[PDB]
């Protein structure tokens, strides 16, 4: 069927500074974060220490229900929402929605490493096309350290 | 003197971490990690188990316990996860915020390293903390980007 893509630490950390260069073109650098969980969370915990951010909130996904909608301080207004891939897009387009809905006086811009051309919705920010097939560091290196 | 926690040596001490909590608690049937130490080691963990349940909960120093977890009524054993317990005071007050608001559910804690003479304890640790200790996730993409 499809040939196997695997995204590595080294790959990751190179991409990252990438995607923190981009975003601060687009918005500057954000005063808070939102991980969506899990797929964001490794990025956004080298996000939020590279950029010494201490206001890292998450949400999470399931058709979609979103699940654990953070309230953030009013104070805060440039926030990023950080998740891994976008494939669909329906479930970064469900968070965006409910994170505006709830805070609209804030500006929220999405940043994600992978994004599938065919998505219906793309995050503002990302750095490369998906595949359809593609697994992550975060995902396959404790198993195969296991199986050695 | 100076510790960098490289990615390999995390790979190897997250499966000791696994097998550890397994034998206190069993395997979680939800993650709190506690931002942002734990994140990283959260995202990890959650994969390897299987959870999708998987809540954060901030420690922001003077300290305050921000942005508490509902967890869902059908969870009972949870896993508290951070990197690295000092004098433990940040870990002791979100366990005890979480325990508060959910009387009904079992809290277990974990961490990578501990410092011996903290006076409150992670149940699950795998290294005694040293001196100092550079984490990966803080240092890597920094040194990236400088040299
Ligand atoms: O060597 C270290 N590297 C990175 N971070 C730390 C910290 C702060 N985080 C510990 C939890 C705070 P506490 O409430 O337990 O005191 C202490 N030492 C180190």
């Amino acid at each position: 069927h499809h040939h196997h893509h695997h995204y590595s630490y080294e790959t990751f950390l190179k991409d990252s500074l990438e995607l923190v260069k981009q975003v601060e073109q687009i918005c500057g650098v954000p005063e808070a974060l939102v991980c969506v969980m899990r797929g964001g969370m490794t990025l956004t915990h080298f996000l939020s220490l590279h950029w010494d951010l201490r206001e890292v909130y998450g949400i999470n996904a399931i058709a979609l229900k979103i699940e654990n909608i953070p309230t953030i301080k009013d104070h805060l207004k440039t926030i990023l929402v950080v998740d891994e891939i976008v494939d669909s897009g329906n479930s970064l387009e469900a968070v965006l929605k409910v994170l505006q809905d709830k805070h609209p006086d804030k500006k929220f811009y999405s940043a994600s490493l992978f994004q599938k051309t065919s998505a219906k919705y793309k995050a503002d920010a990302f750095l490369k096309d998906a595949p359809e097939w593609i697994d992550f560091f975060w995902e396959v290196d404790l198993k195969n350290l296991k199986s050695h």
